[PDB]
């Protein structure tokens, strides 16, 4: 599914991501349309031969499991394709323990190189409230 700006601030928000470890809602809007342009099918292979998932790209390395990529931790426990749903729950859950690992939200460098610093807030402008 391609979400709409709002309709995927609301659906964050909803699962808890607002504020999540210092977080504001921008941030994590920011950060999933750069990863992923609001849409949780998008797969990018990286470099190191690892796959990003979903509306926050979130790396088969350590995060969960495809099978094609060697050394995976899984920390997640959780298969890569299900990071891939309509249904934002696994993604939002995997995110959670990823910024909370200790880089916080760096662990998206689309949201280090672009959002960090930045008026993110702008992100959940017009939206429902």
């Amino acid at each position: 599914k391609v979400f709409g700006r709002c309709e995927l601030a609301a659906a964050m928000k909803r699962h808890g991501l607002d504020n999540y470890r210092g977080y504001s809602l921008g941030n994590w809007v920011c950060a999933a349309k750069f990863e992923s342009n609001f849409n949780t099918q998008a797969t990018n292979r990286n470099t190191d031969g690892s796959t990003d998932y979903g509306i926050l790209q979130i790396n088969s390395r350590w995060w969960c499991n495809d099978g094609r990529t060697p050394g995976s931790r899984n920390l997640c426990n959780i298969p890569c394709s299900a990071l891939l749903s309509s249904d934002i729950t696994a993604s939002v859950n995997c995110a959670k323990k990823i910024v909370s690992d200790g880089n916080g939200m760096n662990a998206w460098v689309a949201w280090r190189n672009r959002c960090k610093g930045t008026d993110v807030q702008a992100w959940i402008r017009g939206c429902r409230l």
